[PDB]
């Protein structure tokens, strides 16, 4: 269980570009996942990020999205300073490879201090656009 919490995943991008898109797949299956808010930002150290580059994602215009079992869904296209070989952070707040869980909403939390570190949980990946 992890609903009503906030998970921040750190990934390794191998493709740079100006305009990117985010893949979302329900890895953790069974029940659906309600994504209250998603953000993408650059990584400084540890789980700490930088909001001055953070971008909040939208899904068909809506900032929230629900992902049933065996479902994949991409975010809307957003401008981002992506570089080949960079550290990327994706923070997701839910509602009823390193990864960091905090209780409650922590979309605007740089430090993520006091975070745990799990063993993934949700399939994320960068993807091209039109």
């Amino acid at each position: 269980g992890l609903a009503q919490n906030t998970l921040r995943q750190i990934i390794k991008v191998s493709l740079g570009g100006k305009q990117i898109r985010m893949r979302f797949s329900n890895l953790f299956s069974d029940q659906p996942a309600v994504l209250k808010s998603v953000s993408v930002a650059n990584v400084t150290e540890a789980p700490a990020v930088d909001i001055k580059t953070q971008k909040i994602l939208s899904f068909k215009g809506s900032p929230q999205v629900t992902l049933g079992a065996d479902e994949v869904m991409y975010s809307d296209a957003f401008d981002f300073e992506l570089q080949p070989g960079q550290l990327l952070a994706i923070t997701i707040h839910y509602g009823e490879t390193t990864s960091y869980i905090l209780q409650g909403d922590h979309i605007n939390n740089e430090s993520f201090a006091g975070a745990v570190k799990t063993d993934s949980i949700m399939g994320v990946d960068i993807s091209s656009v039109k």
